[PDB]
């Protein structure tokens, strides 16, 4: 993705290698105290009525740009697709990849 127009959270990148999900999102700096969670359905596709969840953490700034990078980096059992929840300043924010989810694949 790109440093986002408006969005107040872009997934950027994500990878699985087996055991380890990690990915990198774009997460507009609306105010310092910030909770950024990954929301995931497990190998099976299930959500568990959004009890799977991994918890992102600040990486970075975005020079010039309102926005910062998160990270996050965690052991899961099994992964079919997922989402980012984002909550700044009394508000909730999703990216689910414009209703799609984002997938991982097998
Ligand atoms: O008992 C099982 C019955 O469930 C089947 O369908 C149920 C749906 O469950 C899953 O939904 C998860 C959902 O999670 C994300 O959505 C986020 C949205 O919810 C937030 O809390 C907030 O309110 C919203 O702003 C936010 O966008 C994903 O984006 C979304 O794609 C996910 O669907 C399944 O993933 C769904 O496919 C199911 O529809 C079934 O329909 C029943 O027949 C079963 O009996």
């Amino acid at each position: 993705a790109s440093i986002p127009s408006s969005a107040s959270v872009q997934l950027d990148s994500y990878n699985y290698d087996g055991s380890t999900f990690s990915g990198k999102i774009y997460v507009k700096n609306i105010a310092y105290s910030k909770k950024v969670t990954v929301v995931y359905a497990d190998g099976s596709d299930n959500w568990n009525n959004n009890g799977n969840i991994i918890a992102a953490s600040f990486s970075g700034p975005i020079s010039g740009s309102n926005y910062e990078y998160w990270t996050f980096s965690a052991s899961v059992k099994g992964i079919k697709e997922f989402y980012i929840k984002y909550e700044v300043s009394g508000k909730t924010y999703y990216d689910n990849n414009n209703s799609a989810n984002y997938q991982v694949s097998t």
